[PDB]
Protein backbone atom coordinates (compact mmCIF):
# COMPACT_ATOMS: atom_id res chain seq x y z
CA UNK A 1 0.00 0.00 0.00
CA UNK A 2 0.93 3.64 0.44
CA UNK A 3 0.44 4.74 4.05
CA UNK A 4 1.93 8.24 3.81
CA UNK A 5 -0.82 10.81 4.34
CA UNK A 6 -1.19 14.53 5.06
CA UNK A 7 -3.16 15.51 8.17
CA UNK A 8 -3.62 19.24 8.80
CA UNK A 9 -0.68 19.77 6.45
CA UNK A 10 1.65 17.46 8.40
CA UNK A 11 3.29 14.35 6.93
CA UNK A 12 2.02 11.32 8.86
CA UNK A 13 1.33 7.79 7.83
CA UNK A 14 -1.54 5.75 9.23
CA UNK A 15 -1.97 1.98 9.02
CA UNK A 16 -5.15 -0.06 8.76
CA UNK A 17 -4.66 -3.55 10.21
CA UNK A 18 -7.69 -5.82 10.50
CA UNK A 19 -6.28 -7.13 13.78
CA UNK A 20 -7.43 -3.81 15.25
CA UNK A 21 -10.96 -4.54 14.05
CA UNK A 22 -10.67 -8.08 15.44
CA UNK A 23 -9.16 -7.69 18.91
CA UNK A 24 -10.19 -4.27 20.24
CA UNK A 25 -14.01 -4.57 20.05
CA UNK A 26 -13.68 -7.68 22.26
CA UNK A 27 -12.17 -5.51 25.03
CA UNK A 28 -14.21 -2.37 24.34
CA UNK A 29 -17.59 -4.11 24.57
CA UNK A 30 -16.74 -5.53 27.99
CA UNK A 31 -15.39 -2.15 29.09
CA UNK A 32 -18.63 -0.47 28.01
CA UNK A 33 -20.99 -2.93 29.69
CA UNK A 34 -19.02 -3.02 32.95
CA UNK A 35 -18.53 0.75 32.98
CA UNK A 36 -22.26 1.26 32.56
CA UNK A 37 -23.29 -1.27 35.19
CA UNK A 38 -20.83 0.22 37.68
CA UNK A 39 -20.76 3.97 37.10
CA UNK A 40 -24.47 4.34 36.41
CA UNK A 41 -24.98 3.01 39.93
CA UNK A 42 -22.15 5.13 41.35
CA UNK A 43 -24.06 8.12 39.94
CA UNK A 44 -27.61 7.01 40.78
CA UNK A 45 -26.29 6.94 44.35
CA UNK A 46 -23.22 9.10 45.00
CA UNK A 47 -20.38 6.56 45.06
CA UNK A 48 -23.39 14.44 48.30
CA UNK A 49 -23.12 14.74 52.07
CA UNK A 50 -19.33 15.02 52.40
CA UNK A 51 -16.56 16.48 50.26
CA UNK A 52 -15.11 13.03 49.56
CA UNK A 53 -18.48 11.82 48.28
CA UNK A 54 -18.61 14.89 46.03
CA UNK A 55 -15.18 14.18 44.55
CA UNK A 56 -16.02 10.51 44.02
CA UNK A 57 -19.28 11.58 42.36
CA UNK A 58 -17.31 13.73 39.93
CA UNK A 59 -14.95 10.83 39.22
CA UNK A 60 -17.94 8.61 38.47
CA UNK A 61 -19.41 11.29 36.18
CA UNK A 62 -16.18 11.47 34.19
CA UNK A 63 -16.02 7.68 33.90
CA UNK A 64 -19.65 7.50 32.77
CA UNK A 65 -19.08 10.13 30.09
CA UNK A 66 -15.94 8.36 28.88
CA UNK A 67 -17.59 4.95 28.55
CA UNK A 68 -20.81 6.15 26.89
CA UNK A 69 -18.70 7.23 23.89
CA UNK A 70 -16.85 3.90 23.58
CA UNK A 71 -19.47 2.37 21.21
CA UNK A 72 -18.46 4.96 18.61
CA UNK A 73 -14.83 3.89 18.96
CA UNK A 74 -15.97 0.29 18.52
CA UNK A 75 -17.78 1.35 15.35
CA UNK A 76 -14.66 3.10 14.06
CA UNK A 77 -12.71 -0.12 14.66
CA UNK A 78 -15.10 -2.77 13.32
CA UNK A 79 -15.16 -0.86 10.02
CA UNK A 80 -11.33 -0.74 10.10
CA UNK A 81 -10.87 2.97 10.72
CA UNK A 82 -13.99 4.19 8.88
CA UNK A 83 -15.95 6.94 10.61
CA UNK A 84 -19.53 6.99 9.31
CA UNK A 85 -20.82 10.08 11.14
CA UNK A 86 -18.83 13.03 9.78
CA UNK A 87 -16.53 15.68 11.14
CA UNK A 88 -18.25 17.55 13.98
CA UNK A 89 -19.37 14.26 15.56
CA UNK A 90 -15.86 12.83 15.87
CA UNK A 91 -14.39 16.16 16.82
CA UNK A 92 -16.82 15.92 19.74
CA UNK A 93 -16.12 12.23 20.38
CA UNK A 94 -12.35 12.70 20.58
CA UNK A 95 -12.83 15.81 22.72
CA UNK A 96 -15.00 13.80 25.09
CA UNK A 97 -12.45 11.00 25.31
CA UNK A 98 -9.60 13.38 26.11
CA UNK A 99 -11.54 15.59 28.54
CA UNK A 100 -13.10 12.68 30.43
CA UNK A 101 -9.79 10.83 30.80
CA UNK A 102 -8.13 14.00 32.06
CA UNK A 103 -10.98 14.64 34.49
CA UNK A 104 -10.87 11.09 35.81
CA UNK A 105 -7.12 11.38 36.41
CA UNK A 106 -7.50 14.77 38.11
CA UNK A 107 -10.15 13.42 40.47
CA UNK A 108 -8.12 10.31 41.26
CA UNK A 109 -5.34 12.69 42.28
CA UNK A 110 -7.74 14.85 44.32
CA UNK A 111 -9.00 11.80 46.22
CA UNK A 112 -5.42 10.65 46.83
CA UNK A 113 -4.35 14.05 48.19
CA UNK A 114 -7.44 14.27 50.39
CA UNK A 115 -6.62 10.85 51.86
CA UNK A 116 -3.04 12.00 52.40
CA UNK A 117 -4.22 15.05 54.34
CA UNK A 118 -6.74 12.97 56.28
CA UNK A 119 -4.20 10.39 57.49
CA UNK A 120 -1.00 12.45 57.74
CA UNK A 121 -2.49 15.77 58.92
CA UNK A 122 -5.54 14.81 61.00
CA UNK A 123 -5.97 18.34 62.37
CA UNK A 124 -5.45 20.29 59.17
CA UNK A 125 -8.44 22.41 58.22
CA UNK A 126 -8.77 20.67 54.84
CA UNK A 127 -10.40 17.75 56.67
CA UNK A 128 -13.22 20.08 57.77
CA UNK A 129 -13.96 21.73 54.39
CA UNK A 130 -17.67 22.25 53.78
CA UNK A 131 -19.53 20.88 50.76
CA UNK A 132 -19.61 24.33 49.16
CA UNK A 133 -15.84 24.56 48.84
CA UNK A 134 -15.74 21.01 47.49
CA UNK A 135 -18.27 22.04 44.83
CA UNK A 136 -16.27 25.14 43.88
CA UNK A 137 -13.00 23.18 43.69
CA UNK A 138 -14.70 20.51 41.58
CA UNK A 139 -16.15 23.13 39.22
CA UNK A 140 -12.79 24.86 38.83
CA UNK A 141 -11.08 21.53 38.10
CA UNK A 142 -13.71 20.69 35.47
CA UNK A 143 -13.16 24.12 33.96
CA UNK A 144 -9.43 23.44 33.85
CA UNK A 145 -10.05 20.18 32.01
CA UNK A 146 -12.29 21.80 29.39
CA UNK A 147 -9.93 24.74 28.98
CA UNK A 148 -7.08 22.33 28.32
CA UNK A 149 -8.94 20.02 25.92
CA UNK A 150 -11.26 22.37 23.99
CA UNK A 151 -8.63 22.80 21.27
CA UNK A 152 -9.87 19.43 20.02
CA UNK A 153 -13.21 21.01 19.16
CA UNK A 154 -11.27 24.03 17.89
CA UNK A 155 -9.15 22.04 15.44
CA UNK A 156 -9.84 19.58 12.62
CA UNK A 157 -9.26 15.83 12.96
CA UNK A 158 -11.24 14.28 10.05
CA UNK A 159 -9.15 13.36 6.98
CA UNK A 160 -9.81 11.28 3.85
CA UNK A 161 -7.64 8.14 3.68
CA UNK A 162 -8.10 6.78 0.18
CA UNK A 163 -11.49 5.08 0.17
CA UNK A 164 -12.05 5.63 3.91
CA UNK A 165 -12.45 8.46 6.42
CA UNK A 166 -10.03 8.48 9.41
CA UNK A 167 -10.69 10.47 12.64
CA UNK A 168 -7.85 10.47 15.21
CA UNK A 169 -5.76 12.64 17.58
CA UNK A 170 -3.05 9.94 17.58
CA UNK A 171 -1.72 9.67 14.04
CA UNK A 172 2.02 9.03 13.89
CA UNK A 173 3.07 12.48 12.65
CA UNK A 174 6.35 14.39 12.59
CA UNK A 175 4.60 16.98 14.73
CA UNK A 176 5.12 17.12 18.48
CA UNK A 177 2.17 19.17 19.68
CA UNK A 178 0.66 20.18 23.01
CA UNK A 179 -1.73 17.22 22.87
CA UNK A 180 1.19 14.79 23.25
CA UNK A 181 2.75 16.80 26.09
CA UNK A 182 -0.61 16.73 27.87
CA UNK A 183 -0.87 12.99 27.21
CA UNK A 184 2.51 12.36 28.85
CA UNK A 185 1.89 14.74 31.76
CA UNK A 186 -1.54 13.28 32.61
CA UNK A 187 0.46 10.20 33.61
CA UNK A 188 3.77 11.49 34.94
CA UNK A 189 2.57 14.29 37.22
CA UNK A 190 -0.53 12.72 38.86
CA UNK A 191 1.41 9.45 39.15
CA UNK A 192 4.06 11.24 41.21
CA UNK A 193 1.41 12.89 43.37
CA UNK A 194 -0.47 9.62 43.92
CA UNK A 195 2.61 7.57 44.76
CA UNK A 196 3.95 10.19 47.17
CA UNK A 197 0.63 10.67 48.95
CA UNK A 198 0.25 6.89 49.28
CA UNK A 199 3.82 6.40 50.55
CA UNK A 200 3.41 9.06 53.26
CA UNK A 201 -0.02 7.60 54.30
CA UNK A 202 1.46 4.05 54.60
CA UNK A 203 4.55 5.36 56.41
CA UNK A 204 2.47 7.36 58.88
CA UNK A 205 0.13 4.45 59.55
CA UNK A 206 2.97 1.99 60.14
CA UNK A 207 4.27 4.10 63.04
CA UNK A 208 1.13 3.41 65.13
CA UNK A 209 0.23 -0.11 66.26
CA UNK A 210 -2.68 0.43 68.68
CA UNK A 211 -4.40 -2.91 68.21
CA UNK A 212 -6.64 -2.24 65.15
CA UNK A 213 -4.41 -3.66 62.40
CA UNK A 214 -7.33 -5.64 60.98
CA UNK A 215 -8.67 -2.59 59.15
CA UNK A 216 -5.54 -0.46 58.78
CA UNK A 217 -4.05 -3.31 56.75
CA UNK A 218 -7.19 -3.26 54.58
CA UNK A 219 -6.78 0.49 54.01
CA UNK A 220 -3.10 0.10 53.12
CA UNK A 221 -3.96 -2.70 50.69
CA UNK A 222 -6.57 -0.53 49.02
CA UNK A 223 -4.18 2.42 48.66
CA UNK A 224 -1.61 0.12 47.06
CA UNK A 225 -4.32 -1.34 44.82
CA UNK A 226 -5.21 2.14 43.58
CA UNK A 227 -1.57 2.94 42.81
CA UNK A 228 -0.87 -0.31 40.95
CA UNK A 229 -4.16 -0.14 39.04
CA UNK A 230 -3.28 3.35 37.82
CA UNK A 231 0.21 2.27 36.78
CA UNK A 232 -0.81 -0.88 34.93
CA UNK A 233 -3.68 0.90 33.17
CA UNK A 234 -1.85 3.98 31.93
CA UNK A 235 1.91 3.26 31.71
CA UNK A 236 1.83 0.95 28.63
CA UNK A 237 0.41 3.51 26.19
CA UNK A 238 2.78 6.22 27.43
CA UNK A 239 5.71 3.84 26.98
CA UNK A 240 4.67 2.96 23.44
CA UNK A 241 4.25 6.65 22.62
CA UNK A 242 7.73 7.44 23.97
CA UNK A 243 9.12 4.74 21.70
CA UNK A 244 7.13 6.41 18.90
CA UNK A 245 8.72 9.78 19.66
CA UNK A 246 12.22 8.30 19.73
CA UNK A 247 11.56 6.71 16.34
CA UNK A 248 10.13 9.95 14.92
CA UNK A 249 13.12 11.94 16.16
CA UNK A 250 15.64 9.54 14.66
CA UNK A 251 13.78 7.96 11.69
CA UNK A 252 11.50 10.61 10.12
CA UNK A 253 8.41 9.47 8.24
CA UNK A 254 9.78 8.36 4.87
CA UNK A 255 10.05 4.55 5.14
CA UNK A 256 7.36 4.57 7.72
CA UNK A 257 6.57 0.86 7.51
CA UNK A 258 8.89 0.71 10.55
CA UNK A 259 6.15 2.36 12.63
CA UNK A 260 3.63 -0.28 11.59
CA UNK A 261 4.13 -2.48 14.63
CA UNK A 262 4.40 0.30 17.20
CA UNK A 263 1.23 1.93 15.87
CA UNK A 264 -0.74 -1.26 16.42
CA UNK A 265 0.76 -1.55 19.89
CA UNK A 266 -0.38 1.95 20.77
CA UNK A 267 -3.99 1.33 19.80
CA UNK A 268 -3.94 -1.99 21.65
CA UNK A 269 -2.80 -0.16 24.80
CA UNK A 270 -5.19 2.81 24.70
CA UNK A 271 -7.88 0.25 25.48
CA UNK A 272 -6.33 -0.25 28.92
CA UNK A 273 -6.68 3.46 29.67
CA UNK A 274 -10.43 3.08 29.17
CA UNK A 275 -10.56 -0.05 31.34
CA UNK A 276 -9.53 2.04 34.34
CA UNK A 277 -12.98 3.62 34.28
CA UNK A 278 -14.64 0.23 34.79
CA UNK A 279 -12.28 -0.74 37.62
CA UNK A 280 -12.63 2.55 39.51
CA UNK A 281 -16.10 1.73 40.92
CA UNK A 282 -14.71 -1.49 42.41
CA UNK A 283 -11.57 0.17 43.79
CA UNK A 284 -13.17 3.26 45.32
CA UNK A 285 -16.90 2.74 45.94
CA UNK A 286 -17.79 -0.95 46.08
CA UNK A 287 -14.95 -1.61 48.52
CA UNK A 288 -16.73 0.43 51.21
CA UNK A 289 -19.09 -1.54 53.52
CA UNK A 290 -22.42 -0.84 51.82
C1 LIG B 1 -8.92 6.41 19.94
C2 LIG B 1 -8.39 7.82 19.96
C3 LIG B 1 -8.12 8.85 20.83
C4 LIG B 1 -8.27 8.94 22.26
N1 LIG B 1 -7.97 10.00 23.02
N2 LIG B 1 -8.25 9.69 24.29
N3 LIG B 1 -8.70 8.48 24.30
N4 LIG B 1 -8.73 7.97 23.04
N5 LIG B 1 -7.64 9.88 20.11
N6 LIG B 1 -7.61 9.49 18.82
C5 LIG B 1 -8.08 8.23 18.73
C6 LIG B 1 -8.33 7.20 17.70
C7 LIG B 1 -9.67 6.59 17.47
C8 LIG B 1 -8.76 5.99 18.49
Amino acid sequence: SDHFLVINGKNCCVFRDENIAKVLPPVLGLEFVFGLLGNGLALWIFCSWKSSRIFLFNLAVADFLLIICLPFLTDNYVHNWDWRFGGIPCRVMLFMLAMNKQGSIIFLTVVAVARYFRVVHPHHFLNKISNRTAAIISCFLWGLTIGLTVHLLYTNMMTKNGEAYLCSSFSICYNFRWHDAMFLLEFFLPLAIILFCSGRIIWSLRQRQMDRHAKIKRAINFIMVVAIVFIICFLPSVAVRIRIFWLLYKYNVRNCDIYSSVDLAFFTTLSFTYMNSMLDPVVYYFSSPS
